[PDB]
């Protein structure tokens, strides 16, 4: 049965709710973006409209294979009118066609649903600006101080200078970078630019980007492995045994692996920083962890609640116990104490 915090009150609507059958009452059904456990239970016998982001929405098509007269796609930061409710779509800043959700009640209230998202000032300046809100729907992943990590663009200088010295040193060097999901394309992209070549991958990872609307993408990926330096794996092959196998497909072009695992926040985290970095070796392969976030840091996410001013807050992640929801209703009180609202 659908859990609470996935309903949208005064209205038909539910948000990220197709694991539980037909929810009563729900005459729309929306998704804030294609990742896994938010999709869960979506397939080409969903029979209710879906609404999301024209990339979700081919997505769906392409990859789920969802009938196109239940997909229903709408243009980013355009007030639409969805089964008499005014609703608009804001970029999330997480994966791409992930979207926020503003919603128009018709008793005045108004609801912010973030979906999943990386909070950034430039919100500040979507049509958010000088809007009251008085619910937000929040994506809570990283709400404790602990959570840090550095901005994606020094994550990405990192990698660029890694590769391009790697290569540079051994032109026999092949790169590896693991992905399981949409996100984090910038990664793999930005590596194969600085090194003058295409990413190579299977045909179901290639199918998959091209649904994302990423301009000039036929001139950044491929099919044709033997043309490519840059692989893109499954993350569960990024282990030595897994780049040990793939090294002797290759057929002897290359002599050693520099690979990329990138990650959310992990433990090491609290102690060394994004320029002190190292990776882990063993003979001719080495494998680089870097903290790509598509989630809000605690301050990122302090700082857009503290600019919002919402009268009430409904956590969306780290939900099922008591002492992970005592930990973040304590943050929204010391945020509202702090800031006077
Ligand atoms: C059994 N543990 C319960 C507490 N846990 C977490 N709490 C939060 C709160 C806010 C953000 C993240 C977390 S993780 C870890 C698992
Ligand atoms: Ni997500």
């Amino acid at each position: 049965t659908c859990p609470f915090y996935k309903k949208i009150p005064g209205t038909g609507f539910t948000v990220d709710a197709f694991q539980y059958g037909v929810v009563e009452g729900c005459t729309a059904y929306f998704l804030t973006h294609f990742h896994s456990d938010h999709y869960a239970g979506l397939s080409k016998h969903f029979t209710f409209p879906v609404y999301c982001s024209e990339i979700t929405g081919n997505l769906l098509k392409n990859k789920l294979h969802v009938q196109e007269q239940y997909i229903h796609p709408l243009p980013l930061d355009t007030e639409c009118i969805v089964n008499g409710v005014k609703v608009v779509l804001l970029d999330a800043n997480h994966c791409p066609g992930a979207v926020m959700i503003l919603f128009y009640l018709p008793n005045g209230t108004v609801i912010l649903h973030t979906g999943d998202f990386r909070a950034d000032p430039s919100m500040e300046r979507s049509l958010l600006a000088d809007q009251k809100v008085h619910m937000l729907y929040l994506d809570t992943t990283y709400c404790s101080p602990e959570y840090t990590f550095p901005s994606q663009q020094e994550v990405i200088r990192f990698a660029i200078n890694t590769a391009f010295e790697a290569v540079t040193l051994n032109p026999h060097a092949l790169v590896v970078c693991g992905t399981y999901s949409i996100g984090k394309e910038k990664v793999f992209l930005a590596i194969a630019d600085v090194l003058g070549s295409k990413v190579g991958m299977s045909q179901e990872k290639y199918k998959t980007l091209q649904c994302l609307n990423i301009p000039e993408i036929n001139s950044l990926i491929t099919t044709d492995m033997c043309s490519s330096l840059v692989h893109l794996l499954p993350m569960m092959q990024i282990n030595f045994k897994g780049l040990q196998s793939h090294l002797k497909k290759c057929g002897g072009k290359y002599n050693q692996i520099l690979a990329f695992r990138p990650t959310g926040w992990t433990h090491s985290n609290k102690f060394t920083r994004i320029a002190d970095v190292i990776p882990q070796t063993k003979g001719n392969i080495s494998i680089y962890g870097i903290p790509y976030s598509e989630h809000s840091s605690y301050l990122e996410m302090k700082r857009f609640v503290q600019w919002l001013k919402p009268q009430k807050i409904i956590p969306t992640v780290n939900v099922g116990t008591w002492k992970s929801r005592s930990t973040m209703e304590k943050y929204f009180r010391e945020w509202k104490l702090e800031a006077g609202y």
